[PDB]
C-alpha cells in the first residue's frame, strides 16, 4: 500500500510538485569515479590503512589535521576538482532545475560536481564546503582556491606567502561549524514539496534530520543501495523508495518522466 516510482513522476509532470529539495551525499559520486565512505570493501572508511591515522575520520578532523596535514592533502589531491564529470545523477538535477522545478540542492560532498553540471550557486547548498576557496588556518586571509591547487598538484602543503601557516581549502572538517547558507534549511523545508533523497547513507547530523522537516504530507523519494535514516525507522506514508544502484533508479524515474531524449541531449551536449 503504497506510491510507486511512477506517481511521484506523474506529481512532478503534473506540476502537483514544483518545489523539490533534494539531499545527496557521496553515493551520487561513486558513478562518476569517486567512493563513497561506507560501502564494504570500496569505501574510504574500509581503506585508508596507508595513512597515517588513529582512525579513519581522522583525516577529515580538524584537529587531527593541526598535527599532521599531509594525509588530508595527499588524499586531495586526487578528490581534487578537475578531473572526475558529472554523471547522469547529477544531469538530472541540472534537468530539474532548468525545468523550473528545483528549489534547493543541499549537499553532503565536497567533490563540487553540482556546481560542474551547471547548477547555479543561488540553488545550492554546499553543507560541507569547496575546494573553490581557501583560507590560512593562522592569519585567515582568503586565497584563489587555484593557486592552492597548483601547489597541491605538485605534491606541496600549501603555506601562506604571508604568514607561512598552512592554506586549507574551504571544506566543513569534523566538528566544525557549517557554512552560512546552511541557515536557508530553515526557509526551505518548510516549503518544499517534495523531497528527494539520492546516495546517502544519512548517518550524519544534520542531514539525518533534515529528512524529517519537510510537512507530513510531503512525498520522500529515496534513491539508494539501501533503505536507511530515518526513512527506515520512521517510515511516513507518502514515502517512496526505489533501491538499488543510483543511476539506474534516476533512469527510471526519467524515463517515467518522459525526459529520455531530454537527459540523452543534455549528457551529449555537456559530456560526450
Ligand atoms: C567528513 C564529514 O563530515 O562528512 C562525510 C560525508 O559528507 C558524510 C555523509 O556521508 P554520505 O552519506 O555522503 O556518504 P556514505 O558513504 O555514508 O553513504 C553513501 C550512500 O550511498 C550508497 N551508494 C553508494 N554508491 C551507490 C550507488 N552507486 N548506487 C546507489 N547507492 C549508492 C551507499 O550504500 C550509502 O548508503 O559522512 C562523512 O562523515
Ligand atoms: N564525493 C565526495 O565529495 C565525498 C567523498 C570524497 C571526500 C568527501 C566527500 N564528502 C565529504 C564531506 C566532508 C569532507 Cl572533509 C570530505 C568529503
Ligand atoms: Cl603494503
Ligand atoms: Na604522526
Ligand atoms: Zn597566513
Amino acid at each position: 500500500g503504497k506510491l510507486s516510482l511512477q506517481d511521484v513522476a506523474e506529481l512532478i509532470r503534473a506540476r502537483a510538485c514544483q518545489r523539490v529539495v533534494v539531499m545527496v551525499g557521496a553515493g551520487i559520486s561513486t558513478p562518476s569515479g569517486i567512493p563513497d565512505f561506507r560501502s564494504p570493501g570500496s569505501g574510504l572508511y574500509s581503506n585508508l590503512q596507508q595513512y597515517d591515522l588513529p582512525y579513519p575520520e581522522a583525516i577529515f578532523e580538524l584537529p587531527f589535521f593541526f598535527h599532521n596535514p599531509k594525509p588530508f592533502f595527499t588524499l586531495a589531491k586526487e578528490l581534487y576538482p578537475g578531473n572526475y564529470k558529472p554523471n547522469v545523477t547529477h544531469y538530472f538535477l541540472r534537468l530539474l532545475h532548468d525545468k523550473g522545478l528545483l528549489l534547493r540542492l543541499y549537499t553532503q560532498n565536497i567533490d563540487g560536481l553540482e556546481r560542474v553540471s551547471g547548477i547555479p550557486a543561488s540553488k545550492l547548498v554546499e553543507a560541507h564546503g569547496t575546494f573553490a576557496s581557501a583560507t590560512c588556518t593562522v592569519c585567515q586571509r582568503p586565497f584563489p582556491g587555484e593557486d592552492i591547487r597548483a601547489d597541491v598538484m605538485a605534491d606541496r602543503v600549501p603555506r601562506c606567502p604571508v604568514c607561512t601557516g598552512v592554506v586549507k581549502p574551504d571544506i566543513v572538517f569534523f566538528g566544525e561549524p557549517l557554512p552560512q547558507r546552511f541557515l536557508l534549511h530553515v526557509v526551505d523545508f518548510p516549503m518544499a514539496d517534495l523531497l528527494l533523497i539520492l546516495g546517502t547513507s544519512l548517518e550524519v547530523e544534520p542531514f539525518a534530520s533534515l529528512t524529517e522537516a519537510v510537512r507530513s504530507s510531503v512525498p520522500r523519494l529515496l534513491i539508494n543501495r539501501d533503505l536507511v535514516g530515518p526513512l527506515a525507522w520512521h517510515p511516513r506514508s507518502r514515502d517512496v523508495a526505489q533501491l538499488g544502484d543510483v543511476v539506474h533508479g534516476v533512469e527510471s524515474l526519467v524515463e517515467l518522466l518522459g525526459w529520455t531524449e531530454e537527459m540523452r541531449d543534455l549528457v551529449q551536449r555537456e559530456t560526450g
